[PDB]
RNA sequence: CCAUAC
């Protein structure tokens, strides 16, 4: 099951991919786990003079979280002794003045924000971009880096890769399955879609879509929706991977609890506005807004499940009257007329007038023969009243800024919602502890299935950071140093391009592009055969066998077959190839 | 006649 990685080789033909895509940048390194990790276990173990700048930061960004005002007032002198102070006397730095009169400055006043140091946060950066980021760039922990990506890039799932366990869920094409990631041990909320029952129904729209959906909402670290992590589709499946959820749902918990207080209530509130949040952010609106829609943790904290029901606004407005029959807006309910956010904070009031009460808001009976119960802080009664206006530019969350405008009501007069995002708040409720044979699939119609399948690369990157990453590192780290002195280029000196592995009529060799001739040789041997550039022809790519390969046309006239053996391999193989010849002949 | 990790 354990992830295997790549060959050292595999650095040539994979920076060579990377690079044309512009991810030789320590922008999008840094920004990527997997890159941050390996840039810390790089400086930190092996270049000397750039470890306390890392030090340092890793400090700043473990006090940032830290809880209670005073806990800041400690760990603050705690730094600027250490590493700014020890090091300012001595003259280790080409830092400026003003970055510590402004820190000092705020340090005089025994004041302390988390966003303090962020002055330097980001003038360190410009010391790593710099002279330190090409030395990282040629390293074993840059070779360790790309080995990595490769496997991010040769991800792509089957059945087996996955241990199911349990089923709960029943509902249109999909069931809700429970697993267990087999690469790694990873705990997985499987929905399976099925195709035969989605084409029955037409509903093929709503499947692709709530992967691009799922896609969208999905990156950004957020904590309060369930997120996809993989999709990928068998011959007649189609599989999304999302965030596992154990504490039933709130209409269950709605139940056995009753009625909600206030300021426990108020806890739901929170975290389900900061995921709304997140998709008006991405221009999304969900719709189906309602306890049962909204999940917990083993932990106590929400999430927000099933987006289905949602859809993209960004450059269209929908005009369905698509939702959960109980908290369907004003706008939504309506022949040729549109709606947004609106819609969310509409369905919001309802469901949190709902955990407060369970009576029922809008229904169509009324006119002869929302008002609100004795039971209400004027705190309350001001935010329900503002959320649950029955005219659009009346309500909340609309007429300007959209989650904003939510936030800032007085019913949170007491409530830090950075504090929130974190999920440092106290849970309110720990939870206790627990047809269509006459169906064809037809191969014209998967031809709108072909890249429903995406790799999340940042939750994939974490997924695998926060089990196995660091014990394969030493797994393979091993590999290569008993493989180094059972042995003990060709390439440095003269012009060349790239250098891998491939196979012909099956046969592995080492090959290494010119920019004129492809030389190639066994393992014990000097440059066995050649191929020039003068005289290829056609360079295409037929994948047959169901696996991606290269034809290459002779002028001497035979074909030429060539595998690879990751995909990305094979596309930055196809590209330079072409590359060299056409020039080559002029 | 829809929903369905309700
Ligand atoms: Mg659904």
């Amino acid at each position: 099951k354990k992830i295997l990685l790549p060959e050292p080789s595999i650095r040539s033909v994979m920076q060579k991919y990377l690079e044309d895509r512009g991810e030789v940048t320590f922008e999008k390194i840094f920004s990527q786990k997997l890159g941050y990790l390996l840039f810390r276990d790089f400086c930190l173990k092996h270049l000397e003079e750039a470890k306390p700048l890392v030090e340092f930061y890793e400090e700043i960004k473990k006090y940032e979280k830290l809880e209670t005002e005073e806990e800041r007032l400690v760990c603050s002198r705690e730094i600027f002794d250490t590493y700014i102070m020890k090091e300012l006397l001595a003259c280790s730095h080409p830092f400026s003045k003003s970055a510590i009169e402004h820190v000092q400055g705020h340090l005089v006043k025994k004041q302390v924000p988390p966003d303090l140091f962020q002055p330097y946060i980001e003038e360190i950066c410009q010391n790593l971009r710099g002279d330190v980021f090409q030395k990282f760039i040629e390293s074993d922990k840059f070779t360790r880096f790309c080995q990595w990506k490769n496997v991010e890039l040769n991800i792509h799932l089957t059945m087996n890769d996955f241990s199911v366990h349990r089923i709960i869920g029943r509902g249109g094409f999909g069931e809700v399955y429970g697993c267990r990631k087999a690469d790694t041990g990873k705990m997985y909320a499987m929905k399976c879609l099925d195709k035969k029952r989605i084409k029955m129904k037409q509903g093929e729209t709503l499947a692709l879509n709530e992967r691009i959906m799922l896609s969208l909402v999905s990156t950004g670290d957020c904590p309060f929706i369930v997120c996809m992590s993989y999709a990928f589709h068998t011959p007649d499946k189609l599989s999304f991977i999302l965030d596992l959820m154990n504490g039933g749902d709130l209409h269950y918990h709605l139940s056995q609890h009753g009625v909600f207080s206030e300021a426990d209530m108020r806890f739901y509130a929170a975290e389900i506005i900061l995921g709304l949040e997140h998709m008006h952010n991405r221009f999304v609106v969900y719709r189906d807004l309602k306890p049962a829609n909204i999940l917990l943790d083993e932990h106590g904290h929400v999430r927000i499940s099933d987006l289905g029901l949602a859809c993209d606004f960004s450059k269209k407005k929908p005009h369905a009257s698509v939702g959960t029959h109980g908290y369907m807006a004003p706008e939504v309910l309506q022949k040729g007329v549109a709606y947004d956010s609106s819609a969310d904070w509409f369905s919001l009031g309802c469901m949190l007038f709902k955990l407060l009460r369970g009576h029922s808001p809008f229904r169509q009976h009324k006119t002869k023969d929302v008002e609100l119960p004795d039971s209400f802080s004027p705190e309350l009664r001001s935010l329900l009243e503002g959320l649950l206006q029955r005219d659009v530019n009346r309500r909340l969350g609309c007429l300007g800024r959209g989650a904003q405008e939510v936030k800032e009501s007085p019913f949170f007069r007491s409530l830090d919602w950075q504090m929130v995002f974190l999920q440092k708040y106290p849970p309110p409720l720990i939870p206790p502890r627990g047809d269509t044979k006459g169906i064809k699939l037809l191969d014209s119609d998967q031809e709108l299935y072909r890249n429903f399948p995406l790799t999340i690369s940042e939750r994939w990157q974490q997924e695998v950071a926060e089990t196995v990453f660091d014990t394969i590192n030493a797994e393979t780290d091993r590999l290569e140093a008993r493989k180094k002195t059972k042995n003990k280029d060709y390439a440095l000196g003269k012009d060349c391009i790239m250098h891998g592995y491939m196979s012909k009529m099956w046969q592995r060799r080492y090959f290494y592009l010119f920019p004129n001739r492809l030389e190639w040789r066994g393992e014990g041997e000097a440059p066995q055969s050649l191929l020039t550039m003068e005289e290829i022809q056609s360079v295409e790519e037929t994948q047959i066998k169901e696996r991606k390969c290269l034809l290459l046309k002779i002028r001497g006239g035979k074909q030429f077959v060539l595998q690879c053996d990751s995909d990305p391999e094979l596309v930055q193989w196809k590209k330079e190839l072409r590359d060299a010849y056409r020039e080559a002949q002029q």
